[PDB]
């Protein structure tokens, strides 16, 4: 008896939402500059040090960005790296990790909470949720396409009306989704694996999200592949208590450095080569 992914639901049908131009960018991308003293980065995360390990949100249902690896057993991928470098930052050496599993859905609560000290979970940052978290400056730059089986017509945004089409709840992928006219059946799931696995028992006709997580679903299913226009940018910041502006400035620090002693094209080349040659990092805007 095949796998159901737990939590799938056809959202109410809606009339379709108008592009958000009322707050669309209040610059969102732009965050705070590092420390110029390695003593005051140190000491804006004593804190987490004398805790012993830095607590990371994030889940397993990315492929590629955070999933656990069935051969190691661990818990891996992009956004498991980049949360690793944090960690060499505060530590010296990556090893200092504690996750605590969240869902999309879940990723702004836990901040506000103070449940984890930082969300790397492939988050968008956006004007909407600059007014509850703070984020980091840009650590890779995506952007919203549509994921259909190889023989689907679907190749284009309007083939999506009236098809079933699934989300993640607590994503912008599902708010641009919701701009469809006419809307499609609009399925959503706990996470990016479940919509998988919808797929892949024909549940529903179509995933739409950021082509960097449609990218990890081909590599687990080559019979699908990516096609459409760039629907929506995707921004990923690593996700911070909207208070702690020491936090901000420390993590942009490692951004700074990844981005420039060749750790980050590493990463790139290690896990996002489905998606092309590695561009340059995204380059970092400041507010101050
Ligand atoms: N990056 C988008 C969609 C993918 C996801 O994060 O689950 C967001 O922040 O909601």
């Amino acid at each position: 008896p095949l796998p159901t992914p737990v939590g799938m639901e056809i959202m109410p049908p809606q009339p379709p939402l108008p592009p958000d131009s009322s707050s669309q960018d209040c610059d969102p991308t732009a965050s705070l500059r590092p420390f110029a003293t390695k003593a005051e980065a140190d000491a804006a995360v004593a804190d987490i040090r004398a805790r012993g390990r830095l607590i990371v949100g994030l889940d397993i249902g990315s492929n590629l960005f955070s999933f656990r690896d069935p051969i190691t057993g661990e818990i891996t991928g992009f956004d498991v790296d980049i949360a690793g470098e944090v960690a060499r930052d505060i530590f010296g050496v990556p090893s200092h990790v504690e996750y605590r599993i969240l869902s999309a859905a879940e990723r702004v609560t836990a901040l506000q909470k103070s449940q984890v000290d930082i969300v790397v979970k492939t988050m968008s940052i956006t004007c909407e949720r600059r007014k509850l978290v703070n984020f980091s400056t840009v650590y890779l730059d995506a952007n919203q396409r549509i994921l259909a089986p190889r023989d689907s017509p679907i190749t284009k945004v309007s083939d999506l009306s009236g098809k079933r089409v699934c989300v993640a709840r607590g994503t912008t992928s599902l708010r641009r989704i919701r701009e469809i006219a006419p809307p499609p059946v609009i399925v959503s799931v706990v996470n990016w694996a479940d919509c998988l696995v919808a797929l892949q028992q024909r549940e529903i006709d179509a995933v739409s999200t950021d082509d960097t997580i449609l990218a990890g679903l081909v590599e687990e299913d080559p019979y699908l592949h990516i096609v459409g226009p760039d629907m929506a940018d995707q921004p990923y910041g690593v996700g911070i208590n909207l208070d702690n502006t020491g936090l901000v400035r420390f993590v942009n620090g490692t951004l700074e450095r990844i981005r420039n002693d060749g750790t980050w094209n590493t990463l790139y080349r290690k896990w996002l080569t489905v998606l092309g040659p590695a561009p340059a990092p995204p380059t970092p805007r400041y507010v101050d």
